[PDB]
């Protein structure tokens, strides 16, 4: 199932995903498409960030949802 994640600026990248696979799963897509390292994407639903070793049934994120990227770097 797709959603969308909308980068900083506001690109909005359609991003393919399956429910009950990890957002390791989502940032793999994002890693491949892009180019940011896992460590550095920072996946925001809302206002909460995502763990990474759950899944998008856990957080309730379904089909045609929107989540935001923005960066990790040193201070935040």
């Amino acid at each position: 199932m797709q959603i969308f994640v909308k980068t900083l600026t506001g690109k909005t990248i359609t991003l393919e995903v399956e429910p009950s696979d990890t957002i390791e799963n989502v940032k793999a897509k994002i890693q491949d498409k892009e180019g940011i390292p896992p460590d550095q994407q920072r996946l925001i639903f809302a206002g909460k960030q995502l763990e990474d070793g759950r899944t998008l049934s856990d957080y309730n994120i379904q089909k045609e949802s929107t989540l935001h990227l923005v960066l990790r770097l040193r201070g935040g």
